[PDB]
């Protein structure tokens, strides 16, 4: 249905889902010299020691490294939060060009990809019953500059040939989020949405000060993913990322003056 090219874009969403016109969707520009320092926010918590990754595959949005979250293995507290927040999946956005690709921006500025990592808040027993909630979701987004090549991100990068079309999946076990982490945890925080259908708004995004960078050649393999299916005409997989929403009646907070 739904897709970002130009017959089932970002432009066409609201028309299968209205709530895209919402009073707080994502992502959102981050005007640096107005977002609100708040001395009154706690450091953020990410205890990913225990993290159990299971499986990676193409969903024909983007490819998902899921975890298992039956239990507190790789969990999200502190900051803005109040709970605990089960990491369950990670994905990326990317561009067509180094200039582009990050949903969030900082100053109008693009990234070349951005990093979610999707975690529910464990008071409401499911994802399920998380995504009922204002108060559900906790997205670590996590901005990829295009420079020397992340060494925790290899794993991922070699995988995505078996995993080319959409409805692929491949085993991925063992993978360690942490490599994925800035050196400083420093963060905006702002109440929004899921940035692609349903784009419910359940969301406490937490944006990374600091982004990571990753090689020009890693990056470059994730542009070589398709949207299609096997066997169908081959579409490939860039610019899966939604433009940035006006902010309207919300505020940015900020961990760091
Ligand atoms: C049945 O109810 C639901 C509710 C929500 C989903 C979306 N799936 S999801 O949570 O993994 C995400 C989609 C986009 C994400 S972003 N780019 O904001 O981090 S997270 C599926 C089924
Ligand atoms: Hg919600
Ligand atoms: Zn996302």
């Amino acid at each position: 249905h739904w897709g970002y090219g130009k017959h089932n874009g970002p432009e066409h969403w609201h028309k299968d889902f209205p709530i895209a016109k919402g009073e707080r969707q994502s992502p959102v520009d981050i005007d640096t010299h107005t977002a609100k320092y708040d001395p009154s926010l706690k450091p953020l918590s990410v205890s990913y020691d225990q993290a159990t990754s299971l499986r990676i595959l193409n969903n024909g949005h983007a490819f998902n490294v899921e975890f298992d979250d039956s239990q507190d293995k790789a969990v999200l507290k502190g900051g803005p939060l109040d709970g605990t927040y089960r990491l369950i999946q990670f994905h990326f956005h990317w561009g067509s060009l180094d200039g582009q690709g990050s949903e969030h921006t900082v100053d109008k500025k693009k990234y070349a990809a951005e990093l979610h990592l999707v975690h529910w808040n464990t008071k409401y027993g499911d994802f399920g019953k998380a995504v009922q909630q204002p108060d559900g979701l906790a997205v670590l987004g996590i901005f990829l500059k295009v420079g020397s090549a992340k060494p925790g991100l290899q794993k991922v990068v070699d995988v995505l040939d078996s995993i080319k079309t959409k409805g692929k999946s491949a085993d991925f076990t063992n993978f360690d989020p942490r490599g994925l982490l800035p050196e400083s945890l420093d963060y905006w925080t702002y109440p929004g949405s899921l940035t692609t259908p349903p784009l419910l708004e359940c969301v406490t995004w937490i944006v990374l000060k600091e982004p990571i960078s990753v090689s020009s050649e890693q990056v470059l393999k994730f542009r070589k993913l398709n949207f299609n299916g096997e066997g169908e005409p081959e579409e490939l997989m860039v610019d899966n990322w939604r433009p940035a929403q006006p902010l309207k009646n919300r505020q940015i907070k900020a961990s760091f003056k």
